């Protein structure tokens, strides 16, 4: 099992650096950044991390294909690439309507977007004169000066759809899924096979990544708390077959919802329970989360990101991932 | 007269870092790296600039408000400030119609579109939650969480046209002018100033920069021969009225356009005729370099920018103008 790493950079840069140096040398070896255009730029954040760091892999988690122009994401990760010496990975996935909505950008197809810009982005990165006549995306003799170290620079979607995990078996080198627990993955990977099968392809091709909410704590407890606030605001978010397949209390997470659309945080956390903690995140003691993700691995995740919080002391846990989690997986 | 320095990030940014430091050490007080998707991707680049220097004020030298959201070119702008310690500085013209052919982006009210993205730019800069209505540019709740460290970030727009000259003269903190001959000047600052006056500013307020071609060498022909390439694309860019104010042969121009649009250089090259580089480029000995930086002062020039190719050497070149140029003027 491969551990990744997930950051906003909502923080100075050089505190992000250090965790992330701190990650590398627990062994963590993905780095995954946001890319939302209320907090520090993704690729210069990742410049910074690339001159701190010196093995991890990295790269935004996830950009989108409407923010910059996909030629502009190509330059972009062939930049990062040739600075960390052959270490980019492309995390890409739709976006969201709510950004797109106050950005005033039209949130134009999305499947058939992300599939078109991810195929200009390789094109542009494998050294290609590119003339792309797309359903949506249109290129007309655009050719990068600049180039990655990498051959083939992965490509990792966000996927949390039917058609997007479809579409993510077919092209992309990983998956991202926002999940934690095994009964998400029972559904999601069979789609991603089916897509996988109908390019010709294996899924030994594929990283399944648990884009996961983690908490890691010596005490199983304080671990448990620690996760609430990010749980909060998966429940909320999640799509109805989603809280149908956990049995999640929909009058919950209606509260949850009410207080988060008026800021009243400790509001919404009164109304997280153990089954939104079971379903929504990893926790535990080290011991308890290396069984869960052994049970993630045993529906065909490859990679399981550490995400917010971590843990109760970002600091502590990533130490403890590294000495009693990582090396157990 | 202030200094400024521009380059294109087309190297290793290792090397592009030496060179701006190496700036810096000299007396250099701005630095300009030019935004084009095909390069490395200019924030990756200014933020190792910023990580290198300490003094040096940067930023691009232009973007522009199509290849990425003016949300987030706000952001970056606030990103670098934030990792220089409140040296960024933000260049910002129109784009050009090849390039947004080439990326399939519609060029949409160029005028009107930079002044909308330049308002919701320091709006966001500001801290303010924004909701703009603007002809072209529609902003709905959009806030940074990212703040610079500058109250308000210098906005210096590219503008070569009347219409965008009198723009920057009333919005602008400076103006990058693509000229290096006083006869350009004297045309244009009047248009900046009809802008200023019909905002009620003082041109005291606007830094008219230079954004030449320089070519500083001890030995003055060497000198004017490194000039030659540039010379050779300025002139075969230049719209009708530069070409008339200059007396240029336009035969020769149209021989360097052919030339150059197949990529014979060197026979592009053979076209260029001591009236393009008197009128195209500061070039020559430190000596000859003062005065015509001087006629520039008269004509109302505040900063000259040492843009391509610098001198035969660049690395030279740099160092000669801090020692027998800028302390002169």
């Amino acid at each position: 099992m491969k551990f990744g790493i997930e950051f906003v950079p909502n923080e100075p840069i050089q505190k992000l650096c250090y965790y992330v140096k701190l990650a590398e040398d627990n062994g963590f070896e993905y780095c995954w950044i946001t890319d939302h255009y209320n907090n520090r730029n993704v690729y210069m954040a990742l410049t910074a991390i690339a001159m701190n760091t010196n093995k991890i892999k990295l790269g935004p988690g996830v950009t989108n294909p409407y923010v910059r122009s996909p030629a502009i994401t190509a330059s972009a990760i062939a930049t990062l690439d040739e600075l960390s010496g052959g270490r980019a990975v492309l995390g890409i996935g739709p976006g969201d309507k709510a950004t797109f909505d106050a950005l005033g950008i039209e949130w134009v197809k999305p499947v058939t977007t992300l599939k078109e810009s991810i195929e200009v982005i390789r094109k542009l990165l494998a050294g290609e004169r590119v003339s792309y006549e797309g359903k949506v995306v249109k290129i007309a003799g655009a050719a990068l000066a600049v180039k990655p170290i990498q051959k083939a620079v992965p490509v990792y979607m966000g996927a949390q759809g039917p058609k997007m995990l479809e579409t993510a078996g077919m092209i992309a080198d990983g998956v991202l899924i926002n999940a934690s627990n095994p009964k998400d993955f029972e559904a999601a990977i069979p789609l991603i096979k089916k897509g996988a099968e109908a390019a010709g392809r294996s899924m030994d091709e594929i990283d399944v990544a648990a884009y996961a909410c983690m908490s890691v704590d010596k005490n199983a407890d304080k671990a448990k708390q620690a996760a609430v606030p990010v749980v909060a605001f998966i429940a909320a978010g999640s799509p109805p077959v989603v809280l149908e397949r956990h049995g999640i209390d929909m009058e919950k997470v209606e509260a949850i919802r009410n207080a988060l659309k008026s800021g009243n945080f400790p509001e919404a956390f009164k109304n997280v329970d153990d089954t939104m903690l079971e379903a929504f995140s990893i926790y535990g003691t080290p011991e308890d989360v290396v069984e869960k993700c052994k049970k993630l691995a045993e529906m065909g995740v490859t990679q399981i990101v550490a995400g917010s919080p971590i843990g109760p002391n970002k600091e502590t846990a990533i130490k403890l991932i590294g000495k009693k989690v990582i090396p157990a997986l």
